[PDB]
C-alpha cells in the first residue's frame, strides 16, 4: 500500500507541495501534473540538513500528480501514503531515500489539499 | 482513529516540526514535551498571510507531544493522524481550523521521526 509518490487529486484544485531535506545531497524534486513532460515545479536542493525548503502552490489539472526525486544523478527509491483528516483535510507523504540508506528518510515532501 | 493533537514518540530522540498557516486571522502554535510548563516550540502566522513558518527540531523528552493551535482567542478544533512510510520513516499530521464547518486547514502541522 506504500506506493511511489504518485496521487491523484481532485480535478482542478489548488494544492501545496512542502518539501524538508535530511540529507545533504543536493536532491531535485520534480512535480509533475498529469502527461505534461515538464515538470510544474522544482525544488532546488537544500543548502543544509533537516532544511524546509517551502511551499509551493500548484493547480492538479486532471487530478494526476507525481513527485519524482533525484540525488547524485539516480532517483532516489521513494514510499508514499495518503492519509486524510475527517475527509475534510487530504495529505500525501513521501519519504525518499538516496543510499545505501535504507530508512526512507533522506528527504520528505509534505502534499496537501485542497487549501482553504 | 484522529486524536486531538497529542502523540506518544520514542523518548529522547529528535524529531522535525513544520507548521504551515492559511487562515483569515493571527494563529499561534506551541507544541508541548511530556508536563513541561512552556511549549518546546512556538510558531506565530500573521493573518491573511499563507505562509510557511519552518521546521523546527525537537527533544521528544520522555515522548508525550501535543500540538495546540489558538486562533481568534480560542483554540482551533483538531484532527490528527500518524502514519509510517515502511515502518522506518513516521510522521504526525495535525489540521486545525477556526471554523467548526470548515477543512482543518487553517493550520497544518507535521511531525517527523527519527531524523537520519
Amino acid at each position: 500500500m506504500e506506493r511511489d509518490g504518485t496521487f491523484n487529486l481532485p480535478p482542478h484544485i489548488k494544492f501545496g507541495v512542502t518539501a524538508l531535506t535530511h540529507a545533504a545531497n543536493d536532491q531535485t524534486i520534480d512535480i509533475y501534473i498529469d502527461d505534461d513532460p515538464k515538470p510544474a515545479a522544482t525544488f532546488k536542493g537544500a543548502g543544509a540538513q533537516d532544511q524546509n525548503l517551502g511551499t509551493k502552490v500548484l493547480d492538479s489539472g486532471n487530478g494526476r500528480v507525481r513527485v519524482i526525486v533525484m540525488a547524485n544523478g539516480r532517483p532516489s527509491r521513494l514510499g508514499s501514503r495518503q492519509v486524510d483528516i475527517f475527509k475534510k483535510s487530504y495529505f500525501g507523504i513521501i519519504g525518499s531515500e538516496d543510499g545505501a540508506d535504507d530508512d526512507y528518510n533522506d528527504g520528505i515532501v509534505f502534499l496537501n489539499w485542497p487549501l482553504g
